[PDB]
């Protein structure tokens, strides 16, 4: 009986005026009871986004740190995301891996002091190109998995989302069936290595290519109950995907 | 044509809005002289906030940006973004970027040009180590980083050069005044050879590195010292005392 949840990822996108705009369409649009809707902006719109948004609509933070204030110039904290009213923080997205080179040891301590200052967490993971090529999707997700889940007690604030890097600006299409096939893999591992009953309730989301046109597939495999929204979510089709399961 | 006292307070990964609120109200009632240029940097959840609170006499900062005006770069901010929100300058090349989050030389000096080109004032920051210090070859390496922030500035009317000892950043080891006035005279040296005299001679070159309201007077004193970037004690009342070094 999971909840359907749509993730918008503004990325480094937007301004005022065309976020504001964004933000008046979401406010309009009708959101199904059964939908938990989260949108992360850019973080200098964090406040921005919160005092204008429908209260329906969550407010989440594109990254964090792992300490509540220290010197480190060009970063926020879980504390001073919750203080702009923002309820989420997303960790571990493929930029911060493998554009800013964040280490999964460092991403599990984010996750720890996320989830402990009262923040969901919705923390990405997945595996590149030359990782599935050489036959280690498993692994490499797995272990990213297993480092979140060290650092999880309460699994009831934590989405997972799986990012399939190898067919995100690769060439490369991800099929439903084989989105499908990694949610499964990951649903067992919880299963396997936590519990039945947080295998069961916790929502395990899609990051690859969606759009109005391509949720309801997607949307449709027994493992996928939701998904981060990368470009998509800058456009009024967002609203679609949000409707999906309608 | 006198180079204006320069004082930066960077707030780093600190505060919340009730206690920034209150050290905004504290900067509001201090009155700085007009012979100051004060600038705030906050983290960047709050420039927004900063902003609309402090008196437009002081400016806002943002602590970093990334070097594209949008894109697909989860947790990152761009220029636009931070002139959108009122700020008018970005602090870029701060050791803690450089040597926490491992940004280098050639990022840093494509961020200069792109916060330049959109209209930003740049706070650029440099610094050797301690072992490079113990070593003898702090010229050596702060030259090296000011060319790449030179080679990314075609005007510099817009740009403060920042000199951060690694080893004074938040270590309470203030660098005395003849170790800052000592680098600091080649840094503008280095201006004059390899930019023009007139830059040199305009350009401040501020000081940071455990900054304090007990060591600002005497540093601010040495002739190639423009003011100040300065971090813990900017959170704190003595900021006002800094701001007020040469008064
Ligand atoms: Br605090
Ligand atoms: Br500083
Ligand atoms: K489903
Ligand atoms: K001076
Ligand atoms: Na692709």
């Amino acid at each position: 009986s999971r909840k359907f949840f749509v993730g918008g990822n503004w990325k480094m996108n937007g301004r005022k005026q065309s976020l504001g705009e964004l933000i008046g369409t979401l406010n309009a649009a009708k959101v199904p009871a059964d939908t938990e809707v989260v949108c992360a902006p850019p973080t200098a719109y964090i406040d921005f986004a919160r005092q204008k948004l429908d209260p329906k609509i969550a407010v989440a933070a594109q990254n964090c740190y792992k300490v509540t204030n220290g010197a480190f110039t060009g970063e926020i904290s879980p504390g001073m995301i919750k203080d702009c009213g923002a309820t989420w923080v997303v960790l571990g997205h493929s930029e911060r891996r493998h554009v800013f080179g964040e280490s999964d040891e460092l991403i599990g301590q984010k996750v720890a002091h996320a989830l402990a200052e009262g923040l969901g967490v919705i923390a990405c993971i997945g595996e590149k190109l030359d990782e599935r090529e050489a036959g280690i999707t498993e692994k490499v997700v797995f272990e990213q998995t297993k480092v979140i889940a060290d650092n999880v007690k309460d699994w009831s604030k934590v989405v997972l989302a799986y990012e399939p890097v190898w067919a995100i600006g690769t060439g490369k299409t991800a099929t439903p069936q084989q989105a499908q096939e990694v949610h499964e893999k990951l649903r067992g591992w919880l299963k396997s290595n936590v519990s039945d009953a947080v295998a069961q309730s916790t929502r395990i989301i899609y990051g690859g290519s969606v759009t109005g046109a391509t949720c309801k597939e997607l949307a449709s495999q027994p493992d996928v109950d939701g998904f981060l929204v990368g470009g998509a979510s800058l456009k009024p089709e967002f609203v679609d995907i949000i409707n999906a399961k309608q």
